[PDB]
């Protein structure tokens, strides 16, 4: 459970603070997801994020840059050769870990119409 | 893993910002522990506190004050009739869960 998690990780790192809130972005026209934002992002290391789209895999990228209060913008133009992901699709991203060789990663976000 | 525990629980509950890093406050004399502050809590519920030394049971409390910071002190006198607790003993904190009859709980720090 969320309440579970939390306390099993307080008691382990202590401190954290972040906000993987999903704000999604659309493009021109408005039916297509451009992007990705998180308002707060752990940035004590590299992370990565992958992109599947109705379980096709666009891979990993992760030069989006980190703003000064922390936010970061993936940019799904950069996966889908220039163009956003049509909003009826299912659209996973994965954040990765580094120096992994991208085989540990973990859910971080998904677009589900309803 | 650590790692593994931050993003199941960022997947699942999106924002947190906690600091439950253990400062362990000394009394008079100083080798007894007074009190336990953690910089930041949560305060989305009304958590209360466990406290157990040297494996006896003090039972719980909730009657700290959360600070506009977000600080919370556990103070033991409140457990312990009135006396900190010496250095020399270990003491277990947890934190308890409200609305589940005090059967859920975690433990949130540890003085060895
Ligand atoms: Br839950
Ligand atoms: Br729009
Ligand atoms: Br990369
Ligand atoms: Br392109
Ligand atoms: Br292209
Ligand atoms: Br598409
Ligand atoms: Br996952
Ligand atoms: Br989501
Ligand atoms: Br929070
Ligand atoms: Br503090
Ligand atoms: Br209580
Ligand atoms: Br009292
Ligand atoms: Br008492
Ligand atoms: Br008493
Ligand atoms: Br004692
Ligand atoms: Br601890």
């Amino acid at each position: 459970s969320a309440t579970s998690l939390t306390f099993q990780l307080a008691y382990l790192v202590k401190k954290i603070d972040f906000d993987y809130t999903p704000n999604w972005g659309r493009g021109t026209p408005s039916s297509y997801i451009d992007n990705l934002t998180f308002p707060k992002v752990l940035t004590d290391k590299k992370y990565s994020y992958r992109v599947v789209v109705n379980g096709s895999d666009l891979g990993v990228e992760s030069n989006f840059a980190v703003t000064p209060s922390g936010g970061q913008t993936i940019n799904f133009l950069q996966y889908n050769k220039g163009y956003g992901v049509a909003d009826t699709k299912t659209i996973q991203v994965f954040v990765v870990i580094p120096d992994t060789g991208n085989s540990e990663e973990y859910i971080i976000a998904e677009w589900k119409k309803t």
